[PDB]
This record gives structure tokens, sequence and C-alpha cells, in this order.
């Protein structure tokens, strides 16, 4: 048996997957599908995953799309490479963090949302709240690198780091000046940018266009 | 070592976490906190969670509060009664069906969001746009249960049923005759419903208060 995935580029919900897969070092099929041409809806796509979506993946039998169920999938399926410590008490804490990071996405990219969605309709007096929300969000992961000094959730690479990393990419993607304003997540940035699983994952389409820079006022 | 969780009335995350314990028959401690009197945010709850959330829990050593993170460790801890099969593949199931449940959230509490929001501005073309995403996303789970003829993820109760659940119950809260519009999921409800540790957790308020009737017109 060996798994197929399909995904996207610039999707943290597929990077999620693409990481699991490349840091335990399972051989894998895939289907990179272009989002432009609408190809997460495809027949194919659709047939095994009635939401039209990606990630969309297969291993033999075992169907799962959910991204957190396929990470925790292959979490369970092959155990020689652990994302996850043996302590109870400390896998807890690296599910506390992964689960967390839905909350990036929530306080944080609400910031970009509503400057593209009710663009032209600029209004400062709510700009600047969400603006407060996203650093309010940012300064808890800020505060957990710096309890740490190292990973998201411990001295070493886990599964929560396969989720938070993403997220911190897509900010930085965004164009957050992050250096100075959060020294620790920019430091955990640059050190994740750096490892070998990571840099081969980079999303396809990012190289040859530009930032969106939605965020580039951010910090 | 005995659990302890700080939970609020008619919460979804916090349910979840009162069925886990529950069906697990694992005795733990409680504080039962009034949102409307802001216990959430109270010093001894923010010590434990910094983002002022319920539920907040601890075992020991052990403190967590995502509520996912929390039913994860609570398996893994207190292994004697699994909410998870034990077969890989089916597992696999389980958690698609846990972690889709988020979808529940967005496309179908939106509609009740939105008439509560942006209330008396109510735009019927825009107000028929996500009452139909609300009823697509329903057809999904209603297939489910079609598809398995009991639980949501299985034919035996799992870890997949505490996610499901407590938000079936939400929208039935908010006045959903689901009864002919979607039998399987209405079966499903008040099947659970009658599940003695689902009588047990039923959001205290909910009782002596009215049904918001959000939902009312759904189906
Ligand atoms: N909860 C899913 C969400 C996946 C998702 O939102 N995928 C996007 C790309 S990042 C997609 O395919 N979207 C298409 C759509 O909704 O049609 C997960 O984490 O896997
Ligand atoms: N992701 C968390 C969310 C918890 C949550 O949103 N809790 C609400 C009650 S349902 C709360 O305490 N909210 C208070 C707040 O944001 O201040 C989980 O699932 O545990």
């Amino acid at each position: 048996s060996k798994p197929f995935v399909y995904w996207g580029s610039g999707s943290p919900p597929c990077w999620k997957v693409l990481l699991v897969l490349q840091e335990k070092k399972i051989d894998y099929d895939e289907k990179i599908i272009s989002f432009s041409k609408k190809e997460h809806k495809s027949e194919e796509i659709l047939e095994l995953n009635p939401r039209g979506q990606v990630p969309t993946f297969t291993d033999g039998d075992v169907v799962v799309n959910e991204s957190t169920a396929i990470c925790m999938y292959l979490e369970e399926k092959y155990p020689k490479v652990p994302l996850f410590p043996s302590d109870t008490t400390i896998r807890a804490k690296v599910y506390q963090r992964m689960f967390e990071t839905s909350n990036i996405s929530t306080n944080v990219m609400e910031f970009v949302q509503y400057k593209m969605k009710n663009k032209d309709s600029i209004d400062q007096v709510l700009l600047k709240e969400k603006k407060d929300k996203a650093h309010v969000e940012l300064g808890h992961w800020e505060n957990y690198l710096k309890q740490t000094g190292g990973f998201v959730a411990t001295k070493e690479f886990t599964m929560a780091d396969v989720f938070f990393f993403p997220m911190v990419a897509l900010i930085v993607r965004q164009g957050a000046n992050l250096k100075d304003s959060y020294p620790n997540i920019f430091k955990y940035y640059n050190m994740m940018m750096d490892r070998p699983t990571i840099v081969k994952t980079m999303p396809p389409h990012w190289a040859e266009s530009d930032s969106p820079g939605n965020l580039l006022d951010l910090c």
C-alpha cells in the first residue's frame, strides 16, 4: 500500500499532510491540482471527497480527507518516526498546541480577510479592532516559543509544529516584519524555513508570484 | 489524581469534555461557571487558561484547555473504556467525522449568527444563500447516518458522536423540525437524547429558559 494525496498550492491543510509524510519519510503518490482551474472540484476528487476539497487522501482502502484526520491516521499507521513524544502528559501539551492553532486562523487571518472582503469600505475604527486581536493572538504563540526556547510545543519537532508553521509561513507570505516585534516567532520561522522537509514542501506557486501583502502593515 | 473541569452551560466545547468523562465513567471535580456573570474570565481561570475560556481542565500537573486536546488526553490516559475502535482503518473514519464536524459550526451556525448580528438588516437575497449552505452541510451528515444506520461514524458510539451530537442538540435547541426533513439526524437525536450520559449532561440553563428559535424556519 502506497499513500496518494491530492493537494493544492498555498493551502495549510495540504501542507500539514505533506509535512507529516515527509517528516516520517513515507513514500507517496500525488496529484498537484490547480485551484484557479478548479481542479479540486473534479469528478475524480468528488467521488472520494463529497465536499470537493483538498487535501483528499487514500492509502489502500483507507480514504480520509480532513487534514487533521489524515495526520492522525499517518501517525498511527506509520509509527516508526513519532511526531508525538511517549509521555502522555507531554503529549497533552502537543495536542493543546495543535488544536489551539485554529485560533490563528480566526483572530489573525480575519485581519487579512476583512481588508479583502469589504475592501473600499475601510473603517479604521474597526480596522484597529481586529488588528489588536491579531497581535493578541500572536502574543500567545510568541510567549509559547519564549517559554520553550525551541519548537511551538516542546524542545523538539512535534505534530504541533506541523499545524503551527504553515500558518506562520502564510502570515509571512502576506508580508509580516516579525523580526523585531515577534523575535521568537521570527526566530522560529527562519529556523523552520531551514528544515529540509519544509524547504521541500513550500507552496509551488509562491516563487513566481508576488506576496498578497495584506499584512505588510501588521507590525 | 482526580480531574477538574471548569465549564459553562450550553457550550459544545464543554459538552464534549463532559460526555467523554461520563462515557468513560471517570469521577471528576467541577466548577460550573456563569457566563452572564463573566466567570470564565476569573483570575483562577486565567492562571490556567490565558485565553479566559471554558473548558479549562487539570488532572494533577496535567493542564489542558482545547476541548479536543482534553478529549484526546482522556482517551490516552484512561483507556479502559475506548471511544475509538482498535482497527486503524476504522479509527481513521472516526477521526474524519470528528474533525469534519467543525463544518457544521461554520456552514450551519452561520445561519443563526447572521440573523442575530446584522439583524434589522435582513437581506433575503443573501439569507437564502446561507440557508442553502446549512442544508447542504446537514445533508452530508444526513447521508452519513443513512450510510451507517446508527451512529455518526460507525454502528457504535465513538469519539465522533461526542463531537457531533452537541452540535445537533444546539441546532434543535434553536428549534429545527428535522423530523421529516432529516429523518436520520432526527432519529439520531432522539436516540442520543435517550442515552444516560447525554441526559446527565444537558446544558443546565436550557430547562428554565426559552429556545432562541433562530432556526425555527430552517426546515
Ligand atoms: N477542514 C479541512 C478543510 C480543507 C480546505 O478548506 N481546503 C481548501 C483549500 S485550503 C479547499 O479545497 N477548498 C475548496 C472548497 O471549499 O471548495 C481540512 O483541514 O482538511
Ligand atoms: N477551541 C476551544 C474554544 C472554547 C470556547 O470557545 N469557549 C467559549 C464557550 S463555548 C468560551 O469560554 N468563550 C469565552 C471567550 O472567548 O471569552 C475549544 O474547543 O475548547
